[PDB]
RNA sequence: UAUU
């Protein structure tokens, strides 16, 4: 396996006394009160049962103290000296496997997180008090503690992480206040968040009959809008003369209305392990000062530990990665980017860049033949056989003129075309990318002038031969892989920038790598649309193989909605792939299905610091019901590790768990853009990247030549 | 759009 250690986490034990058990009651009053609110006053008149906490719907009791039997309590109501006769009817204890267990805990917890007196949403404490404001970018971030549960045979588990809610600052009256009919026109459809109460709402009407200063009546009390406000949510409206949005009826001042924002919120979000550890104590300091929340931990005889829990793990050990003539180790720092300085390639065409077309203005040819000089150098450096390609100076930076040569020059059917552009402009990158791959079928490559005007150019030049090596649909270098016949697939989804109705779902799949060693990659817009793309994939891999994989492996991008995807993905899968393989008369293959989910709500540090690439936690701090594990592969020099989470629904493969984890860890080592380990599987990776680039670019699909070659990197 |  790997090399054992003990690592610190992010959750702290919730100590109880040693035979702790929760009493569930159902309870009943002789004189029948209609409603829930009066009874639980009634019950907490009793104050025997009323210093540990419990828990009581006016129907459902939950508490510690274990009574005699079915019992009886008696009194006098505060209304009109009623003698009331309470019959708590004794249900049971709740089973350490039963949900109503951690629904219970949650509870508990919530009702403890009640007194920091902090914006209670979901499982996310927030302080609007403590609201980040950001006038150059209209948007408000607001900080907030991300909480979760864990339960384990030896106890039980409380975590939290930070977290960051954003919200644009614009609000609908200064949309209405810039139009000033119009204004109707331009609300009407639209969706608000309201700033007191995480709901939205899509405005239907906009009344202008209507002022805040008008009434509505709640359930019985008949209020001013204005009052509503203040009473309900403390928040107070300035102006009196404002419209209504009708959709409920909300105040225009109280309802609010990305590569690049996530750089700057991410400069203001990159923090050290060390400062997160920080503020995750301050935190606990906060929780543990305050009575509020102290009194509500203690009345269930219940204690927060203030030490951190540490767990047991692994680390696997250094992969080798292959090449032409040799294999080498990875390393402690999972990096390879110095050993191909003086190593050939894997995979070669012996043909080379036989026919290719460079595309440039006449403005930089300086630039353009520094590059294609580092490119010769670097590509024969690494055994790519290079000539001169076929010179296509054009004259004007404009998109047309690109998309013109690119016509022109198609005619000779060249293997790639490189073209030279003048700036980081996504209009002409996408026109370029949907004319080399949608209309017509030559994989591409493009630079950025100020690429060309970087010092270190000959390292640059060696990763961009490593990537028209792979856009050709050869094989750079490749991991030691104890497995015959296996397909590993990858698949992922991305909106698109068009239409947010729309999703794009890319499929990567290996070819025995031990063989043949390339990949199929196939995309498709949102019926299930995946298994035409799985059997497209097996088709391929038949044809290429005169038979079928042995053994397949399936990385899942997504997520709770486990049921949901379970259920439909997995039983739909192995239907399909029963009935594949029985039209080859043949039994299924061995099937693992794996979620991988990037948890950044749960983090792990090794001596206070990032753990390095191969560490592996297995069912400590994992979830009790999934077979499922974490795994740190890609590390990182500044901010936080986010391990990955792989997630095992399905598994027929005969495997060992550690087996498993190795495996996948070797397959995190096959993602030919980064020269290193990625933080998700290789396949993975590619579907992504893929599955971007045809939604945020191509917006079609492209064509179905270009299956054998890694075209999108 | 060398890379994310
Ligand atoms: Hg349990
Ligand atoms: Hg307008
Ligand atoms: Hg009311
Ligand atoms: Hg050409
Ligand atoms: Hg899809
Ligand atoms: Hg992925
Ligand atoms: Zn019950
Ligand atoms: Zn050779
Ligand atoms: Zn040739
Ligand atoms: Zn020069
Ligand atoms: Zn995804
Ligand atoms: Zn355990
Ligand atoms: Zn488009
Ligand atoms: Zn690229």
């Amino acid at each position: 396996d790997g090399v054992p250690v003990m690592l610190q986490t992010n959750f702290f034990r919730l100590k109880t006394k040693p035979e702790w058990r929760i009493v569930h009651y159902h309870v009943e009053f002789e004189p029948s009160i209609e409603n829930p609110r009066v009874r639980m006053g009634v019950l907490s008149n009793h104050a025997n049962l009323l210093g540990s906490g419990y828990l009581f719907d006016g129907l459902q009791l939950f508490t510690t103290r274990k009574f005699e039997q079915e019992i009886t309590v008696l009194s006098g109501k505060s209304k009109l000296d009623i003698e009331y006769k309470i019959s708590i009817k004794f249900v049971g204890f709740i089973s350490c496997a039963e949900p109503r267990f951690l629904q219970v805990l949650n509870l508990i917890l919530r009702r403890s997180m009640k007194g920091l007196n902090l914006e209670l949403v979901g499982r996310n404490l927030f302080d609007p008090r403590a609201k980040i404001e950001i006038r150059e970018f209209k948007m408000e971030l607001w900080p907030g503690y991300e909480t979760s549960i864990r339960q384990h045979e030896k106890d039980i588990l409380l975590g939290t992480e930070i977290t960051h809610k954003v919200m644009r600052t614009e609000t609908i009256y200064d949309i209405m206040r810039r139009c000033s009919d119009e204004v109707r026109v331009n609300v009407l459809d639209l969706i608000v968040l309201t700033d007191y109460n995480n709901r939205t709402y899509r405005i239907n009407d906009v009344d202008f009959g209507q002022t805040p200063k008008s009434t509505f009546s709640c359930k019985g009390r008949d209020i001013s809008f204005v009052e509503y406000y203040l009473t309900k949510y403390n928040i107070r409206i300035r102006d009196h003369n404002q419209p209504l949005l009708i959709s409920v009826v909300l105040i225009p001042e109280l309802c609010r209305v990305n590569f690049q924002l996530m750089r700057a919120m991410s400069s203001y979000t990159r923090m050290n392990p060390k400062q997160r550890t920080d503020r995750l104590r301050a935190f606990n300091h906060r929780l543990q000062n305050t009575p509020e929340s102290v009194k509500v931990l203690r009345d269930w005889n219940m204690e927060l530990d203030k030490n951190v829990t540490e767990v047991q793990g692994r680390i696997i050990g250094q992969q080798n990665i292959v090449f032409h003539n040799g294999k080498v180790p990875a390393g402690e720092n999972a990096d390879w980017q110095r050993h191909f300085r003086d190593q050939r390639m894997l995979t070669t065409p012996s043909d080379g860049l036989d026919r290719w077309a460079v595309i440039a203005p006449q403005r930089n040819s300086h630039e353009l033949r520094t590059l294609l000089d580092s490119l010769y150098r670097a590509a024969s450096g690494m055994g790519l056989r290079i000539r001169s390609p076929q010179e296509f100076i054009i004259y004007d930076d404009r998109t047309g003129t690109y998309v013109r040569a690119m016509d022109d020059c198609v005619r000779s059917d060249p293997k790639l075309i490189l073209c030279l552009v003048p700036n980081d402009n996504a209009e002409r990158y996408s026109s370029i990318k949907k004319r080399g791959y949608v209309d017509r079928a030559v994989p591409t490559q493009v630079v950025t002038l100020k690429t060309t005007k970087n010092r270190s150019l000959m390292s640059i030049a060696t990763k961009i031969a490593i990537q028209l090596n792979c856009k050709l649909g050869y094989t750079p270098w490749m991991i030691e892989l104890p497995l015959s016949g296996l397909m590993t697939i990858g698949f992922d989804i991305a909106k698109s920038t068009r239409d947010r109705k729309r999703a794009y779902g890319a499929l990567i799949a290996s070819m025995d790598l031990q063989q043949n060693s390339t990949y199929f990659s196939t995309v498709t817009e949102c019926a299930n649309t995946l298994w035409p793309m799985i059997a497209k994939a097996l088709r391929q891999y038949q044809h290429e193989h005169r038979k079928l994989p042995s053994r397949i492996v399936f990385y899942r991008d997504g997520v709770g909605s486990l049921k949901q995807l379970f259920e439909f993905e997995v039983k739909d899968i192995i239907e399909k792939l029963k009935t594949e393989y029985a039209r080859v008369q043949l039994s299924p293959p061995q099937l693992a299905y794996i979620v991988v989910t990037r948890s950044m709500n749960t983090r792990f540090f090794l001596n206070g610091q990032n753990p390095p690439p191969g560490t592996i936690v297995d069912d400590v701090i994992t979830l009790p019901e999934r077979y499922d594990f974490y795994l740190v592969s890609q590390q990182v020099r500044q901010g936080t590790v986010s391990p990955t989470s792989y997630n095992v629904l399905y598994s027929s493969m005969g495997l060992s768990p550690e087996k498993m984890q190795k495996l996948t860890y070797k397959m995190c080592h096959l993602y030919y853009n980064w020269s290193g380990t990625t933080r998700v599987p290789a396949v993975c990776q590619y579907a992504k990247k893929l599955a971007t680039l045809v939604g945020t670019n191509l917006h079609s699909i492209p064509q179905n030549a270009l299956e054998k070659k890694f075209y999108y990197l």
